[PDB]
């Protein structure tokens, strides 16, 4: 028994070279063949473009003002069973709670996603916001592996402020004993997208879950998305995730 996916912020409010950059995403998507693609800033004409480029994954939106996420489901994988949104009643940035309820390997799953409040201004909204996913993972029935996976925004103590992750709830990256050549997903210094000058190193993207006792566990936790485009360029400013959990016995 495994699942395997992508967490990936593909930056599509970017204009620029984005047929490119959604050429890019979808070549790994075809590489890596996950099961499961869990994206963030994704816009309208990038869902069309995800539809002819990546048709063999269902594209699983909720609200689709402006920009929003998306779960892609693997056709013929993941069985898709239902579908909850769950509001962000203070958010000024249109954000939200995506689960996505699937069966997959003989497994059920509550797959979630959200693009939590940008800015370091709105520290203490994002902050509610991580309570609000925390405590949605926690409530899930308990024979469900619950798998949150997006763009957190999150840096320094944010997380201790939240009253840090629950005794049930697990940061893969910090489960795999915090390797560094995962450690940044936001890196303004190796990633030249945004042309930022200083140099700035983030985890802005994570992957929490919920499983019983003995069932599956992070087996490894890679970024996607290091290659240069044709426009010199990579896919993204982000840096994807890929992650695959598994049941050991
Ligand atoms: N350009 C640029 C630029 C350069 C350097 C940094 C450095 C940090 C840092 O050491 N810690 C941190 O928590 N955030 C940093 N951001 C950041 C990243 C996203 C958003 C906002 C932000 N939004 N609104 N105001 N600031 C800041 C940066 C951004
Ligand atoms: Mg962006």
């Amino acid at each position: 028994s495994t699942i395997s996916f992508i967490t990936w912020n593909i930056d599509g409010l970017d204009g620029c070279n984005l047929p490119e950059r959604a050429r890019g995403v979808c070549s790994c998507l075809a590489l890596y063949s996950p099961d499961v693609v869990f994206l963030q800033e994704v816009i309208p004409p990038y869902c069309a473009y995800l539809k002819k480029r990546a048709a063999s994954y269902t594209i699983i939106t909720g609200n689709e003002e402006g920009y929003f996420t998306a779960i892609l489901l693997k056709k013929g994988r993941v069985k898709f069973k239902s579908q909850e949104i769950i509001p962000f009643p203070n958010t000024k940035m249109m954000r939200n709670l995506l689960c996505v309820n699937v069966s997959l390997g003989g497994n059920e799953f509550c797959l979630m996603t959200s693009h939590l409040e940008s800015t370091r201004g709105h520290s203490a909204e994002r902050i509610r916001q991580l309570k609000t996913v925390l405590g949605k993972m926690q409530e899930a029935p308990d024979s469900t592996t619950v798998i949150f996976a997006g763009d957190t925004n999150l840096r320094d103590r944010e997380v201790i402020k939240c009253g840090g992750l629950p005794d049930n709830v697990f940061d893969a990256w910090e489960f795999l004993g915090k390797p560094k050549h995962c450690q940044y997903t936001w890196d303004t210094k190796a990633n030249n997208n945004l042309r930022i000058p200083a140099a700035c190193k983030l985890r802005f993207d994570r992957i929490f879950f919920r499983a019983e006792e003995g069932h599956l566990i992070p087996q490894s936790l890679d970024l996607v998305g290091l290659e240069k485009l044709d426009c010199g360029r990579f896919p993204s400013d982000h840096w994807g995730l890929l992650c695959t959990l598994n049941v050991v016995l």
